[PDB]
């Protein structure tokens, strides 16, 4: 099996061990990348793997120790890769590390993914050199399509709960005022409710995007009021199920989420 850290991550590797072999995740649907812990039962997935797929000692601290331990040829830590390095982008820690909403970076993903596999599966050249064409393709659409659904909203001003999207941002125009620190499960106390607020209003700002584990009091809280639109985002792909074409969907919905809430004059 593939073994992947973070859930769209992971769907990269199901797109390129599609046939040929599993797709496993470690971070579970509902957690967050920044406090997460090896359970004993994790540990032994990964050294029982064909294949180890992270982001890096920045972005997924939970998984240093047991990948630090296998060889070169039983892992892929993308941030590390040729081809990322010089797409990462600034803003101790300064590079931005939410790498799986960079298509560009999947696209080199993928083809680091392909070669591991391919020097270990060396039959199953033929199934793997049709997943990596078929991915490319793919993804060369959805960048297509999803470009087409955001361009209108350029100029749309939202903020967001968590600064997690600069990747896909940057890539299809979109314009994020800023970002708020809030809980997700209590709601802010005055003096912090009243500063996020202010800016809503003095900004004139048309959303507002929360996460899937943020409580619906906290977020109502926070548009209560005010003309803002609430909506949600889901960077971690956990209303998607793993498979061929998880990644295509993944950035479709998205792009849905992000469309959704700030479609309406």
């Amino acid at each position: 099996a593939v073994v992947a850290s973070l859930k769209p991550v992971g769907f990269i590797a199901s797109a390129i061990a599609d046939g040929v072999t599993e797709t496993e995740v470690l971070l579970p649907d509902g957690a967050s990348e920044h406090d997460y812990s090896l359970r004993p039962s994790d540990v032994k997935r990964l050294q029982n793997a064909d294949l180890v797929v992270w982001v890096g000692p920045e972005m997924e601290a939970f998984m240093q120790k047991p990948v630090s331990k296998l060889p070169g040829a039983k892992q892929v830590t993308i941030a590390q890769l040729e081809d990322v390095k010089p797409l990462l982008m600034k803003s101790h820690g300064d590079f931005n590390m939410h790498l799986w909403l960079s298509p560009e970076i999947a696209r080199a993903t993928a083809v680091a993914i392909h070669g591991k596999l391919v020097e270990l599966m060396p039959q199953s050249r033929a199934k793997l050199d049709a997943n990596l064409k078929d991915f490319e393709a793919q993804l060369a659409s959805t960048e297509t399509q999803v470009g087409n659904e955001l361009a209108p909203l350029k100029g749309k001003g939202y903020f967001v709960f968590h600064d997690a999207y600069g990747y896909f941002e940057k890539q299809f125009g979109l314009t994020p005022l800023g970002h708020f620190t809030v809980n997700p499960e209590i709601q802010p106390g005055a003096q912090r409710l009243h500063e996020i607020r202010t800016q809503l209003v003095e900004q004139k700002a048309t959303c507002v995007f929360a996460e899937p584990q943020f409580r619906p009091a906290v977020v109502e809280s926070v548009a209560r009021g005010t003309s803002v639109r609430m909506g949600t985002l889901d960077p971690l792909g956990t209303n998607i199920k793993l498979g061929k074409t998880s990644y295509s969907e993944f950035l479709s919905q998205l792009a849905n989420q992000y469309a959704s809430c700030l479609k309406g004059d």
